[PDB]
């Protein structure tokens, strides 16, 4: 079931995608042509090797409108390998306004490195031009990034509270809490960045022998399993710790994200603040080199 084609209609139409810094790139897959009171869609030859390939899971230009939801997305998977291994290059939008296209089938991936606020890339887009909308067909299509948005806080734990300022004595201990998402990424994503860097100002003394309990929900990961922790006390008397993971042991926690305790000490020479900063560096674009994002927060601990 299908609408009918219209007398007035376009042999062009746009794409449209809205996400601040970044850029997406459509691939078109299939040229639609009008055929009757129907679109048939032909091979783009410069992507017709993809199909009926068995280095890329022999689809077949049939197989394409037949998929479902999930095989939509192995089938996406497949074609964006295709079009980075053989250097494939595709029509790249400009963001927030319409992008004059012609008809066709179209794979849409994020193809910058960098973009606007925390977000990781979209997973990638299959979208038709035209589309069906109700009885009708809309040739200036509107597409959502299929991404996610990480988010990061350090708190100091004291009184069975959440606070960003605390207010100790030297020698006394001070507690940390920090709660990250962990992003997801396409399926076949490879060579993920997680990796936390704190910093304690001279003031405090990273306590060691308590050292970090690294948690998401009922799960406690394995120090030199799942993540490393390299401690750096730096010359001008604070404190460098990063905590790197494995994305690949903590991927099926995203969920519930990452939490981490740890704790220090006020030591002599706290001030008359004692801060701890956190930053998270983590993979945007997993198909880019050097694409990564940084979230950062902090706490203050006086005398």
């Amino acid at each position: 079931m299908t609408p009918s084609i219209s007398k007035d209609a376009p042999i062009k139409g746009s794409i449209t995608i809205s996400k601040k810094g970044a850029t997406f790139t459509a691939y078109k897959l299939l040229d639609a042509i009008k055929s009757g009171d129907a679109y048939e869609y032909s091979v783009n030859s410069d992507l017709k090797d993809f199909f009926n390939n068995s280095n890329y899971g022999s689809y077949s230009q049939e197989s394409i409108q037949k998929l479902n939801g999930e095989q939509v997305k192995e089938f996406a998977i497949n074609l964006h390998k295709y079009i980075l291994e053989n250097k494939k290059s595709g029509q790249e939008l400009k963001d927030g306004q319409k992008n004059t296209v012609d008809l066709g089938y179209y794979l849409v991936t994020e193809t910058s490195s960098d973009s606007e606020g925390a977000a990781v890339a979209s997973t990638p887009i299959i979208v038709s031009v035209p589309q069906v909308s109700g009885d009708s067909w809309n040739y200036d299509v509107t597409i959502n990034p299929k991404d996610n948005t990480p988010i990061l806080e350090k708190n100091i734990v004291k009184e069975n509270q959440r606070v960003k300022t605390s207010s100790e004595n030297i020698g006394d201990v001070v507690k940390y809490e920090v709660k990250a998402s962990i992003p997801v990424y396409q399926k076949n994503a490879q060579n993920i960045m997680y990796k936390f860097t704190d910093t304690m100002s001279k003031g405090l003394t990273y306590d060691e022998k308590t050292g970090f309990k690294v948690t998401s929900g009922d799960k406690v990961f394995a120090k030199d399993t799942d993540y490393t922790v390299d401690v750096k006390k730096q010359e001008d008397g604070s404190t460098v710790i990063t905590i790197n993971f494995v994305y690949e042991n903590i991927k099926a926690y995203a969920e519930t994200g990452i939490t981490l305790n740890y704790q220090a000490t006020l030591n002599k020479d706290a001030v008359i603040g004692n801060t701890n900063n956190i930053q998270l560096d983590y993979t945007n674009n997993p198909h880019v080199k050097d694409s990564y994002k940084k979230l950062t927060d902090k706490v203050t601990t006086y005398t």
